[PDB]
């Protein structure tokens, strides 16, 4: 259709006004004392929240160009929520500075393309600092405070993550469920758990969690790479008939066999998911060895000559139920019988006393806690629908939010570890003047994230940011106490990944709005 | 009446769109190659001009904020014009770059009030380097030659104001009257100047030199001032026989007398012009007597018991002819005898002898010199009144533009005194950032001239201006050839002076523009 075209200065000012819409208002929700938005609904009574994510998915602008530059900016929340599943509210306001300013100094008539090598070389230096910086969460206390610090200050769903990572590893899998009413559950079920996701997304057959659940599904366990479906073909007409899913265990579903399952399970032709098989090399059979045992299967490998053809429902192993992520699978409830499981395990037991390497002993003693990983599951305490499933959210958040964590170090929270590194890059300086400007836009809105957290306590941000930058090290300010200390012994600590991710994003999406010309959009009609 | 007020940006970019109409109409015509405008008339043919003044007599807009923006610019070129008489559309063109650049610096979020510190010193410290580059004009064949090219190649201009200067001196006084036909006429009268307008307007008979003139009148040497008319009723009916102009020269004319004397003089009722006694205090009186002597009249002063009343044609002093400026008044040819004349210069001689301080010495020395200095009086010559009055334009610009170049000196011209004065300040700096761009603003501004006069010949000012800053001294454009060279050797020299009011007044105005927040005017009803 006909379309509307702005260059320069027009396209500008419109991209800046809506950046500043959805900034606005998802900025407020920002930190211990984030206000309250309310989004609208058809029916029943509006939402209200103070969560970031939430806020921007309704943000959509009449402007059509305003609306653009919005779409944009709403591009940075969900890259550095896909990439640390949290901080998508700092990486918003970290994106609105280094708009605002950036596109102020194009006004000026700087040159765009150096303004961003400037923010850019800044950003780069800034996560080299922010690592060198970087501390751990690796031991349950760490692990609790986090937890509580992400369920604003509940030590009570810090204690639940931690004694759920205690049970299946803070590597392990964790869900969260509605609980039965009042006081919270926690009972790890198969069963066991291993860290592969489903092959490809489609065989998600509960988007709500993003993930693909079965139930008294057979389990088939080959050891090789499967490409041709022909070798399938008898199997999965097998599991046509007994009316069960199919759950695929091999080294490998590669392409041409992949594809099919994703298009027959995508026509209700068969149920069936995919996975690789856990760990690598030797280990992998052995490991998928304990599988077998767990469910009741066998293996199909061609090292003893066995054909995936020539493999009948009774060589499938089969469990209540699976569940797998975008990168776990938790088999729960497995037929094999106590006997043979038990027995595998007396077998690795001993692998341990035979163990001549302290390698081969982890590893080892990790499938026998395996096999005697699962899923360990939280249900939320209760007294009323309500309070249930509001705490069922902060328990998901803390959780997300710990997990990260316990990945990649930690830094101190309140926005003062990028006021920190800010302040290390005062000298740092680029080929000429205007990358100069463009490095001093990214350390101004370094100091965002602290700004608007103390703004949104009703405090002065100058105040409090000049008295942060007036010490050093952990020095912050507290804005749940409104006190000064040291953040780290508060326990206000942030995932050095998501501050990264936050920053890294913002600049990039700033960089983009930056160093556009012009703007296309379908007339007003 | 109801106004209209505007602030900051509103009012800014009203002011500017002002500007740029008024500078656009008038920089069309700088420069040898300069274009044409015309302009409409009520009646007849339209008028069709290359004179900057000209245009911006008629410029005024509709939009009541660009109307003062317009008025507010067109007072630098009046201002230059009152002071140097030449380089109107020179002054407005800087005056343009200055303000074009400086709002954009205003608007970019700089400093008004640094931005006009920094311009400021620029041109303080670039009118210093135009006096450094500054070249002379002393003997009478360079006055000749600065005459002729001031009055189009009229070496008959040129030889008639060399013969002027060599009478009264290069410091003299002089004027220029109508011919009485063909040929040109050089007499010195009484004569003397005196620095003393008109006690106001309307007693201008000539408003095309803002003038007054009275032909063979009498002076009245009334020591005292004039409030009552009753006093000047006796004389002033003594004067409306004999059918001649009266001047007035007394301490001062009030109020009442003065009001009379413009009421009556409006109505034809005799011709009467008054004007202050040159000097105050002691030496007033000492000089009201040397004019009495010079046009044979006789000092009135209450001291010795003297009354107006009783005071006959007799005691007034006579002249063929005198002129008074806004602040100047030459009596042209004195009744007063050689013998008394001499004589009053020989006693003035002997004043000096007896001189006990400089001061004293100084002040006498003017008044033999006076009496001695007189005003040359510059007849235009004829044929046809078309022609003579033609003739007459030329030879007062001429004389004015060859007055200045006889104070000061003279640079290069083509705008490259500027562009060089320029250069030398490449390193200027202020007290902060705004500052420095207040003076690069300044600096840019001083390229405008040679560029429009390039732009008007029709080739490129950016190369033109290129290759002038690449050479240096006098090294320049001639832009009615078209060709590069010595613009001293070429023949292309400012008076130093319209080169220095042009660039004060375009940043005193611009300055102001620059510093203002707030416009007020009659709302459009
Ligand atoms: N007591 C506290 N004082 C100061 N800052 C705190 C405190 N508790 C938490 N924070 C900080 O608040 C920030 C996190 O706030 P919030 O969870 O509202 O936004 P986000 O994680 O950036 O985005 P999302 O909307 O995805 O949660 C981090 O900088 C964190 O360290
Ligand atoms: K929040
Ligand atoms: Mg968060």
């Amino acid at each position: 259709a006909a379309k509307d075209v702005k260059f320069g200065n027009d396209a500008g000012v419109k991209m800046l006004r809506g950046v500043n819409v959805l900034a606005d208002a998802v900025k407020v929700t920002l930190g211990p004392k984030g206000r309250n938005v309310v989004l609208d609904k058809s029916f029943g009574a509006p939402t209200i929240t103070k969560d970031g994510v939430s806020v921007a998915r309704e943000i959509e602008l009449e402007d059509k160009f305003e609306n653009m530059g919005a779409q944009m900016v709403k591009e940075v929340a969900s890259k550095a929520n896909d990439a640390a599943g949290d901080g998508t509210t700092t990486a918003t306001v970290l994106a609105q500075a280094i708009i605002t300013e950036g596109l102020k100094a194009v006004a000026a008539g700087m040159n765009p393309m150096d303004l961003k090598r400037g923010i850019d070389k800044a950003v780069t230096v800034a996560v080299e600092e922010l690592k060198a910086l970087s501390v751990p969460c690796s031991d349950s206390k760490a692990i609790a405070q986090v937890g509580t610090i992400s369920a604003n200050s509940d030590e009570t769903v810090g204690k639940l993550i931690a004694e759920a990572m205690d049970k299946v590893g803070k590597e392990g899998v964790i869900t969260v469920e509605d609980g039965t009413g009042l006081q919270d559950e926690l009972d790890v079920v198969e069963g066991m758990q291993f860290d592969r996701g489903y092959l490809s997304p489609y065989f998600i057959n509960k988007p709500e969690t993003g993930a693909v659940e079965l139930e008294s599904p057979f389990i088939l366990l080959a050891d090789k790479k499967i490409s041709n479906i022909r070798e399938m073909l008898p199997v999965l007409e097998a599991v046509a008939k007994a009316g069960k899913p199919l759950l695929i265990i091999a080294e490998d579903v590669e392409g041409e066999a992949l594809a099919t399952l994703v298009v027959n399970t995508m026509r209700g032709i068969v149920k069936v998911a995919a996975v690789k098989a856990p760990g690598f090399g030797d280990r992998r059979k052995a490991m998928l060895q304990d599988i077998a045992t767990l469910t009741g299967g066998t293996v199909i490998s061609e090292e003893i000559g066995m054909e995936l053809e020539k493999a009948t429902l009774e060589d499938l192993g089969q469990a209540k139920r699976v569940v797998i992520n975008k990168d776990t699978t938790t088999i729960i409830d497995g037929v094999g019988e106590e006997a043979a499981i038990q027995g595998r395990v007396a077998q690795i037991r001993q692998q341990i006393e035979e163990a001549t390497s302290d390698y081969d002993r982890e590893k080892l003693q990790e499938r026998v806690a395996k096999l005697a990983g699962g899923v360990a599951v939280i249900k939320v305490g209760a007294a009323t629908e309500v309070e249930m499933k509001e705490k069922k959210a902060r328990v998901e958040d803390a959780l997300h939010a710990t997990r990260a964590a316990v990945e990649e170090g930690v830094v101190a929270g309140g926005g003062v570890a990028l006021i920190r590194v800010a302040s290390k890059l005062a000298d740092l300086r680029g080929q000429n003047e205007d990358q100069n400007v463009g490095i001093k836009v990214a350390l101004r809105a370094m100091e965002a994230p602290l700004r608007q957290i103390v703004l949104n306590c009703g405090e002065e941000p100058s105040v409090v940011a000049n008295t942060v930058k007036g010490g050093d090290g952990n020095y912050g300010y507290n804005a749940a106490t409104e006190e000064y200390g040291n953040m780290i012994d508060m326990g206000i600590l942030d995932p050095t990944k998501v501050t990264r991710s936050a920053l890294q994003y913002a600049a990039s999406v700033a960089g983009l709005m930056i160093t556009t010309e012009c703007m296309v959009t379908d007339l007003p009609k």
